[PDB]
């Protein structure tokens, strides 16, 4: 499944090089423009455990999920994931537990040392 497929043929997107953060582009967004450090941006996602299970989506809440780039608001695969995106872009995520949750997890849903996929549409992003 689509899982799978982005844990075997995802592009590594660390700067390391350590193949912690390996992606798919799904659906190809607006020009060349990436979002910048700080800026407002808006996506849709769903994100699943390597068990199947789903732990989170937005869609499911009919509103968007709103966050400053850059700033470790979110987990690191994150900010590096979201920095590569286009305006309208989908892509999946294979983010392992050192760019997600790491050994403390996060508790109710995330359990320690989980790898994560998430499927994030870029739906928007601003400056000022
Ligand atoms: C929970 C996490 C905490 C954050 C991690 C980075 C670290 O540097 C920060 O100190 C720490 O606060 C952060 C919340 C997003 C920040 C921006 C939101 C904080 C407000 C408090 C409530 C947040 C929520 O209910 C999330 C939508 C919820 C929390 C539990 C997660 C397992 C999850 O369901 O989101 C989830 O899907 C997830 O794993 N998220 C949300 C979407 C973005 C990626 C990821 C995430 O980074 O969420």
């Amino acid at each position: 499944g689509a899982p799978a497929t982005v844990t075997e043929q995802g592009e590594d997107i660390t700067s390391k090089k350590d193949r912690g953060v390996l992606k798919i582009v799904k659906r190809v967004g607006n020009g060349e423009e990436t979002p910048m450090i700080g800026d407002k941006v808006y996506v849709h996602y769903k994100g699943k455990l390597s068990n199947g299970k789903k732990f989170d989506s937005s869609h499911d809440r009919n509103e968007p999920f709103v966050f400053s780039l850059g700033k470790g608001q979110v987990i690191k695969a994150w900010d590096i994931g979201v920095a590569t995106m286009k305006k309208g872009e989908i892509c999946h995520l294979l983010c392992k537990p050192e760019y997600a949750y790491g050994s403390a997890g996060s508790l109710p849903k995330i359990p320690s040392n989980a790898t994560l996929f998430f499927e994030i549409e870029l739906l928007d992003f601003k400056g000022e």
